[PDB]
């Protein structure tokens, strides 16, 4: 998490984490109720693109997280062909920008990526 | 939530959303179970317009939620030209004023609003 | 609540309400269990008029809410007629002098009628 | 509670009580284990007169706390023949000025005879 | 407990109690979960030589109790003719001396013997 | 934990390690629920050699502790033949240097050694 108590990044708390977990215990990745829990969760502790790594690993499978991870990648190249906000091509890859806690306008584009990333999986 | 420590807005805390959830586990959008629940999150926590939005996405069904912003919608015209509190008509959309923490005067008033929106469901 | 951390009114959180609630699960308004809780609720938030008829709102139906409002109306003009300390007849309703955080000792006289009120209830 | 951040009271705060009542839900008043958790609050919060009055009305029901505060009031007339530590005889009673926050010496003696006045019931 | 925000002792809190006796609320004193537990718990509060008297209290029977206090009693008189780091023979018992919070290092070879003192149970 | 509140060691709080230990309850050491679990628990506390000895031997038995232990050994013996970053061999035994808070760069890479060798547990 960014944390806004200067930008500064803090690693996840388990308590945060097993608070995501237990509301999506329920909820297969990419359905509404998993979609909802996790936007919540992205506005409310700002992850940069390592801790939505992070993320994506404890709540989903392998399986699940590779695909999401290779969907994203897809997301990212056609974003930057496509058009980004915040994004300086001349300051390295799209993942490494968004895990400098300075460029939060950049990191919050990452995180609608990451989000929009789930659309690939049939949520049930 | 406009915080109280200058008026400052920070993000839902999941912990915070979930006992809400959970006050409102078996009460209907709109019953007396549910109106008195959010009316005391709305006091605690002094939700913005964008907060409210959140709130009322995370707590009812998209059917609920998309006839919520109707309600609102209709309430806040109806409101503007019944005469509003605080609004200055030439500072842009209602809305758009009660995401400003300055404003709280006016960012009450759309609180009500925003409750009272939900007349329109059968509450049961 | 009033919060002593100059006197100042903070409102209600919700795991503090959430747990009073719990605690009177199975207490009728009214009854010994009931008042003890509130008693203790009372003695720890110091809460204002207002914080009052939240709680009351919070806890009890209407009828009995209605019916407590009622009572409580009555015992403060028999208060008023029978003397009370801290205050000053000229400054306004008792209700409104018990909303201002330095009257204190007003505050502390109006809680005990708020908790008296609860009399005229069966207990059961 | 005398809180130690110049010692300062501070009313009871319900999540201590209700951790405390948990602990003896069964548990006769005067039990070892009733006694055993009653003096770890205590020792934890540093009651004073006032505070323990509270306490044993929160945690015995009418007949007990009656009889407990007499069973008290006897083991302060006695031990105030029998000697105390820190008792000012010309300072008033000793449950006076087991309510001053600087008179510690003579809360911790007011403490244990408190815990001591649960002898005279069975236990079970 | 000695906490370290000057060492300076605090007393045992309820919660931190509560939490320690229900992981060993199924380990016989003595047993490799219980001295598991209480060891990291020692890890944790570095509690004075009357913590520790206070802890055993709450988590054993008398009976067991007295037998922990006995063999500690024979441990501590065995380590003092068997040399013993950071004892100054002439400070006083070795139960008044690790009741200093300044002789940390005594206290945690205090700690290490009251531990130890469980050897003389059987564990099951 | 390496508190970052200098870098500054603070003891295993029972509260984290109950929540690690409730995780993976239904998890053998080295299964994939398991090493997710510690991965994370590494990251948030950024533990010392000395706090990954205890946490092992807080959540595995000690035939599995006992073989952790060693599989580790050879991984560091490896690891030091084979080239490590921030490792002066001068400095000491590199379980030493992982308990500087200062070597955080070298604190790191034994924690990775630390949770590699785990791959020697069958994992069920």
């Amino acid at each position: 998490p960014v944390m806004h108590p200067p930008p500064s990044h803090r690693p996840w708390q388990m308590k945060d984490l097993q608070a995501i977990k237990q509301e999506v215990s329920q909820a297969a990745p990419g359905s509404p109720q998993f979609m909802q829990t996790i936007r919540l969760a992205v506005q409310q502790f700002d992850p940069t693109a390592k801790d939505l790594q992070d993320l994506l690993q404890y709540l989903c499978s392998s399986l699940v997280a590779s695909l999401h991870h290779q969907q994203l990648d897809s997301l990212i190249s056609e974003a930057e062909t496509r058009g980004i906000t915040g994004y300086n091509p001349l300051a390295g890859p799209l993942r490494v920008q968004a895990n400098n806690p300075q460029q939060q306008g950049l990191r919050r584009e990452y995180q609608q990526l990451w989000l929009t990333a789930f659309a690939a999986l049939p949520g049930s």
